């Protein structure tokens, strides 16, 4: 979403989001850090190609051709510089000249020290309460973005971790069609399509970076939860990490965990889809969680089996046509969890990443809310580990990642919605140790 200095009337009407870095000579004199050689304000590249025929409402939705409905000029940064005003570095690089390499290690949460476990939990909690220093979220679609009087931008501050929740919601929300009409839901800019793995990889990377700056700890890293244990229970749902079941309500989190204090955003879908508004920063009820609780649906009462991870890493093509939740022999669709681990599509099957979401039988299993439960972070870093191992094992073969005819939002060169600055799926389709500055300490079965 947008740098708080781009969420003004001036910026939105010019279509330019090219903020200053250190504007010595006055405003506008250091856009994109051009005085320092770090970047320059220039035209946005956005994907032109056709998408699948499943979305019929070209022209109606602000997530189309992202971000051209809001800005047509951004900062491009030179070299290994990066960020909304080119004032930081590309993933894997540090220093004022962005010329020092770093490599941080993402580890299994159960293998951390008592002190490292406590530091992680207290850091999530701080992110939940700490206002994001750069990004503000929009509460109205673009037509009403400047407010009733036309001069009041409809943006709100939000916490670091609620930003993480918001962007996932924005990429899954329905297309508003107008009051009186049913909003359109056959669209998902981050699920059911080739962009699944790369969307969520940038999602994690932006959170890791935000927390590093919040803690001032360059080497802070996000752990993972190995959920492919076949267990009846959530082995990380304990009060020293992530929270156990409350004894007073079997669908709430233990009061001995900070996460029982969290309150969720984006849970008023009735309003958003009828009034045409967006999720805002006001929090509501608590997290609901009930591991193995879905008696009505016995298939989602046990976690994926260790063999399932072995099997899906044998699927060799990243994706297959029609590039959707009914793709067969698609590694994206297998690890996302709409195929079985072998790649066999069946409308009833729920494996791997999907299964892990449904196992929680609660807030974590509802697509518009699931990042509110912080197990989301650990569930997706493990999914990203599987992604990374595939990228290594098949030499990052991006050839099956379609350039066109994918569901809207999922073409290879689509800017992932709504990340800022614009970033394409191609930019995340690399092995993480050599290119993004992080690696997984992990061993795979066979
Ligand atoms: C680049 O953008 C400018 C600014 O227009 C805004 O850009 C988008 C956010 C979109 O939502 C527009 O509605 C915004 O107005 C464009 O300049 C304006 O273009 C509109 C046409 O939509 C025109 O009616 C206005 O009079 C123009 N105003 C100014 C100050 O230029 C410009 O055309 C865009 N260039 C492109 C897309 O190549
Ligand atoms: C996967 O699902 C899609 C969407 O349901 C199927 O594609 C076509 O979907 C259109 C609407 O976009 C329907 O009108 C058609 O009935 C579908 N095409 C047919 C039946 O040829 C697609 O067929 C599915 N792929 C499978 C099942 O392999
Ligand atoms: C932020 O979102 C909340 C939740 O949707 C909004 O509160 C709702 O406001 C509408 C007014 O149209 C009421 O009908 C709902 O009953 C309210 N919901 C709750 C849970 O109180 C809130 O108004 C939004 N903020 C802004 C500035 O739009
Ligand atoms: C969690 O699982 C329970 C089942 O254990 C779900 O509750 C059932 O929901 C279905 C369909 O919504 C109903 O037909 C059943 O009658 C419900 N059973 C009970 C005992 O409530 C619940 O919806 C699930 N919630 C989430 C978020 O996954
Ligand atoms: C959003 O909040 C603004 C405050 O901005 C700054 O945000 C963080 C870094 C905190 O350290 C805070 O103390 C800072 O002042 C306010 O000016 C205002 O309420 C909000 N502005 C908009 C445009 O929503
Ligand atoms: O991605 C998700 C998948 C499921 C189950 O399919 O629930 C929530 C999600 O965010
Ligand atoms: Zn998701
Ligand atoms: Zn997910």
């Amino acid at each position: 979403q947008f740098p708080r200095q781009c969420a003004t009337v001036e910026a939105l009407r010019s279509g330019m989001c090219c903020p200053d870095l250190s504007p010595v000579s006055g405003p506008g004199t250091d856009r994109c850090g051009s005085s320092s050689g770090r970047g320059r304000c220039e035209a946005v590249t956005a994907d032109s190609r056709p998408h699948s025929p499943q979305y019929p409402h070209d022209g109606r939705d602000d997530r189309e051709v992202w971000p051209l409905r809001f800005f047509n000029r951004t900062c491009h940064c030179n070299g290994n510089f990066s960020g909304h005003n080119c004032g930081t570095c590309r993933p894997g690089w540090r220093g004022a000249a962005c010329d020092q390499r770093v490599l941080i290690v993402r580890r299994n949460l159960l293998d951390l020290s008592k002190e490292e476990k406590n530091h992680f939990v207290r850091a999530l909690d701080m992110a939940k309460r700490t206002t994001h220093p750069l990004f503000v979220i929009a509460t109205r679609r673009s037509e009403e973005i400047l407010g009733p009087d036309g001069n009041t931008p409809q943006f709100e501050n939000i916490s670091i971790y609620n930003y993480f929740v918001w962007t996932h919601y924005y990429s899954v929300k329905k297309t508003f069609l107008g009051v009186g009409q049913e909003s359109f839901g056959e669209v998902d800019f981050s699920h059911e399509g080739p962009a699944f793995l790369t969307w969520h990889r940038y999602h994690l990377l932006r959170l890791e970076k935000d927390m590093q700056e919040m803690l001032q700890e360059p080497s802070f890293s996000l752990p993972y939860w190995n959920f492919a244990t076949g267990k009846n229970v959530c082995d990380i749902c304990t009060d020293d990490l992530m929270g156990s079941r409350s004894n007073f309500d079997s669908t709430l989190i233990s009061p001995n965990s900070v996460f029982s204090q969290w309150r969720v955003v984006c849970d008023s879908l009735e309003d958003y889809d009828t009034l045409g508004t967006l999720c805002n920063s006001t929090e509501d009820g608590p997290i609901r969680r009930n591991p193995a609780g879905n008696v009505a649906r016995p298939m989602v009462q046990r976690l994926p089996e260790p063999q399932d991870v072995a099997q899906c890493l044998e699927v060799g093509l990243f994706d297959t046509p029609p590039f959707y939740s009914n793709s067969t022999n698609s590694f994206r669709n297998t690890v996302e969890g709409y195929s079985d681990p072998t790649g066999k599509y069946d409308p009833a099957v729920r494996s791997l990443h999907n299964l892990a979401h449904l196992f929680l039988n609660g807030t974590g299993g509802q697509t518009h809310l699931s990042p509110n439960d912080p197990i989301f972070v650990l569930l997706h870093t493990f999914t990203d580990a599987v992604f990374d191992e595939w990228l290594r094992r098949y030499n990052a073969d991006i050839s099956t990642f379609p350039l066109e005819n994918a569901p809207i939002g999922h073409n290879r060169q689509y800017n992932m919605v709504p990340f800022w600055p614009p970033v394409t799926n191609t930019e995340m389709f690399v092995t993480a140790p050599d290119n993004l500055g992080y690696t997984y300490e992990i061993q795979w079965p066979s």
